[PDB]
């Protein structure tokens, strides 16, 4: 069974001055990474601006981020989208790369029903002997997974976690309890990590780890001894720096949030703006009370 | 400048069993509408499911409408998504095989800030000489376009109009005020259709239309005519039909609709499915309950 | 049938420097409404602050409009609150002093069923002969009154209208469809005036009506008439007006307006507040955007 | 300081065969509760029926738990509602009949702003020596008390808690570590016990804990401790009988649920219903899955 471990990381996509995957940026915050608490790679997820890449650019980031991670950690490759047909070709795309999962997204705007979405994951996991995170995401997708629907879709064989960003731990507890013991669940609220923990999820799939994986860590393991006031110290800090980093439509205050910590990994692409002048501030604020 | 009278169908996309683009039932659905009430056609809208159409087929889609319609009644293009640089290739596509304008949806899933959308919907504009209409639909795409960034947007010359599925006529009524006369505010509802319109909305941009496109020409009529007693009768007709076309997610409906009255379009590609046999009782009981 | 006519309006309670009723402002008031618009006046409704008014002071400003109104208008009293039995004692003293009609609100707080609430409204209208109106309002008691509860309670002789706080003029529609012709339906959003007359609402229960009850009967009027330009100039006046009196809890802003036009009816209890300077400030601008 | 403990219960009002207080059972419920885990009573709270209990049944209820509970753990009165004078009367009452402690809810229905709640709360606690705690529910009263509002009632002396049903551990957290470390910060919902302690909670306001206290007991013992595989397990029970105590207006399941564990405390008062035969079973099963 893979194991993504406690921190994957959904990294964002470095970009150069012209707007291009800057390639060389990508290989620095890959090591950056993996030396700063993250134990997997999701690569080209909503973080890392899946809606602005082509097929190509993923493809090609895919390939890139195999090749610089060379077996450290699992790499996650974002590859569903809202249209089955496309989501299968792109999910052969990314293994033939040499990724080592996918992850899949609930169709966003078309608004698919249950059975729809079964249907969906279904056949994306039929196409791929790689194993495939589920990624429940209502405050992008409108729809959500139910329950039940992640439920049937962990029978399949290669269906092996969720990313659940809807932001409510009962309904990871749900999904916990009803699937087999070796069905993942993960939050996708970085707030969440240490509540979710507490409910049984395996853990994050993060933003804050660009900037803080090394205090989540401290955190996650602080909690799982059982050192609650270490644990919610952190926590605290956690939740305070997360607030800051969607300030503005993500991901461009954590990469704004990067560059002010020494990693420059470019802008973001339109429909998304960099910061304003105030927005910095505020933010590099945040970024300066994180204890050094 | 730009007329798309009172009822502008989003026309589903036909396909043939194995899901690709029938044309000649294209013609025969477009032929269809414009004898049936409807005064311009959206081409490769959400109706017509764009998310699961490629780039290609959207433009082939878009050069055969524009062929068969010959003049006609406008043709306007769905060629926005939630990629700015995307939005403006398809558009500029489309510009070539002579759609008289395009539809831009607020970005979906990216959850871009007012100002991002302001600097999308503009970029989009400035790369074509056509008329552009904006589609606000916060129940797919989360975010809003607010009335001050539809306002800003509206003075720009070439963007006339906008499709507001965000179901509420207040809003369209201060769009309509606060814009200029030659701005043309549009219901995305086809249920808000008549109360729309009596705050000075310019008409529909239609689902029904499909099915009782006729109706709806008489129900606008009787309006205009302060035929009230008989505009509301025609109202009650088109809620109820519009009910039944939303019961599972659109356009599976409707297209099981259209073959319910003789012009068998297919069915829809994954992520949507077809009917069950379940919901396929229930919409025919509505079709038979269409005054004939 | 008793008919309430095309504008109800839900009276503020008038105070005195000490928050006690003030009856000559009441009086004032009564008079000052019945010349401006007002074909039924709602006594203790929640623009009344009903929850703030004891049972004894309920009673005796039913009893004092009464008086002061002698049958020039229906008096509907708010009699219902989220305590059936309480619902009950007050329905029948609010018959005793000689009111009109009654209207019973939502439970709000308790979250009943559609079968509690069926419930609820069936045995305070056994209370009493008199016409009953039904008060949905879901932005205050968080359930709404279904469609078909709505139907079910219609069929009772006695529950004969709807103020409809929903926002939705479709289940208006479809409230209006299946109850029968005597059962009147009325919006109860101002702004939402036009566009539910339009679908065949009987008229508003209405807040601005306090400050604008005139401009409210010739946009009815003219719409009626089929002046369409004409009443769309003065809804918009309506929904602009609106706004500006739901900037703050309401009634504070509605109250602080009749002082600005030279009808004092005091301040408000707590927990609401007077407006503050700056929000006086923004009112005040509005108020003399009035035309005169 | 006062100290309510870890699991604090909103006690149900037994009702007898007539709708009034059954004062016998009463005194059964307080020992039932005290001997299975509960270490503060919460009296006429939302679970207690307060909308529909009178003033004077109020004061009286508050009397007699007072008399029971003989000093064994704190007695809370929920004398708050949606009008401030009143509340502070019914405060002024609770504390002449010897309660703890007082727990004001938001106001409910009439929609209050951030600082209008300032000052109600303020005026209540300014009342009374009592400690009072805050009742923060907006899935009931619409607003919610924002995180400043909090920090601010925080600062006055006697506001030393808050019974946060907000469904948000985020809110949560950030009123911890906002306030001062004497403020305790309660989930009040059952099901967010375990991960609102993990965030820094001191505990839970209960409903669940009238037929599974000794099991919420053990749960906690567990998570403080450090286990949190039996933990889990017990948070698993406690997020399925708390589903199935809310599949019906509360608190008519949870008082059919101690009917079923041998506490009969009757039924419910209009508004609300008893379950049906259908819900009666439904809930019956889920009792019976508990381990005994
Ligand atoms: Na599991
Ligand atoms: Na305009
Ligand atoms: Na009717
Ligand atoms: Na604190």
């Amino acid at each position: 069974m893979i194991d993504f471990g406690t921190i994957a990381t959904a990294m964002v996509t470095p970009f150069d001055i012209n707007g291009n995957i800057d390639f060389a940026k990508t290989t620095k915050l890959v090591n950056y990474l993996i030396d700063n608490g993250t134990t997997a790679i999701v690569v080209g997820g909503t973080t890392g601006e899946s809606p602005t890449l082509t097929s190509e650019e993923k493809v090609a980031l895919y390939r890139h981020v195999v090749s610089v991670v060379d077996k450290r950690v699992p790499v996650i490759a974002g590859t569903g989208s809202n249209n089955t047909h496309a989501s299968i070709d792109l999910t052969k795309k990314a293994t033939e790369v040499g990724v080592d999962a996918v992850m899949l997204v609930a169709p966003y705007y078309n608004k698919p029903s249950q059975e729809g979405m079964y249907q969906h994951f279904k056949a994306i996991a039929e196409s791929t002997p790689l194993p495939v995170m589920l990624y429940n995401v209502p405050g992008r997708s409108i729809v959500q997974i139910s329950v039940d629907t992640v439920v049937r879709l962990s029978e399949i064989e290669n269906i092996v976690a969720i990313k659940d960003a809807g932001g409510d731990v009962l309904t990871m507890t749900e999904i916990i309890e009803k699937t087999a013991d070796d069905f993942a669940v993960y939050s996708g609220d970085d707030g969440l990590t240490l509540p979710a923990m507490a409910v049984g999820a395996k853990g994050i799939v993060s933003v804050a780890s660009h900037v803080i994986g090394n205090e989540m860590q401290e955190m996650i393991a602080a909690f799982q001894a059982g050192e609650f006031k270490k644990a919610q110290k952190l926590h605290q800090l956690l939740v305070r720096v997360t607030d800051s980093l969607f300030m503005a439509p993500s991901p461009t205050p954590v990469k704004t949030a990067l560059q002010m910590v020494g990693l420059d990994v470019g802008s973001v692409r339109l429909p998304l703006l960099p910061l304003t002048e105030e927005e910095r501030v505020t933010l590099q604020s945040v970024m300066q009370s994180i204890p050094r």
